[PDB]
């Protein structure tokens, strides 16, 4: 007695995936590749993709004064007139912010 396994499973490599949000691909002079984090500001020369195993059987509107444009070089960016500041990263890419923790000068519990 015994079954055999049913299972179908799709892998992935990294590399055949797209890079997550808000990174870039770029070459060095010597066309050594590296990584740009746009949501940080940042450069790495680590793939920052995964792997994914997938099993089987069973855009839009830019947000409040923010403006898209293009440099002289033909480069695009992104402008937030509402703080004088420009960035490489689309807003719309954007994550929720982080929520700042409680002010020390707030009213609390404690616990320990
Ligand atoms: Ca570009
Ligand atoms: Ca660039």
């Amino acid at each position: 007695h015994h079954h055999s396994s049913g299972l179908e499973v799709l892998f992935q490599g990294p590399g055949s995936v797209p890079l997550p949000a808000g990174w870039e691909m770029a070459k060095t002079s010597s066309g050594q590749r590296y990584f740009l984090n746009h949501n940080d500001q940042t450069t790495t020369w680590q793939d920052p993709r995964k792997a994914m195993l997938s099993q089987l059987n069973v855009s839009g509107p830019l947000p409040d004064g923010w403006e898209q444009a293009m440099t002289q070089d033909g480069e695009v960016y992104y402008i937030n007139h509402k703080n004088k500041t420009t960035s490489w990263l689309d807003p719309r890419d954007r994550p929720p912010p982080y929520v700042a923790p409680p002010s020390y000068e707030g009213p609390h519990r404690t616990l320990g």
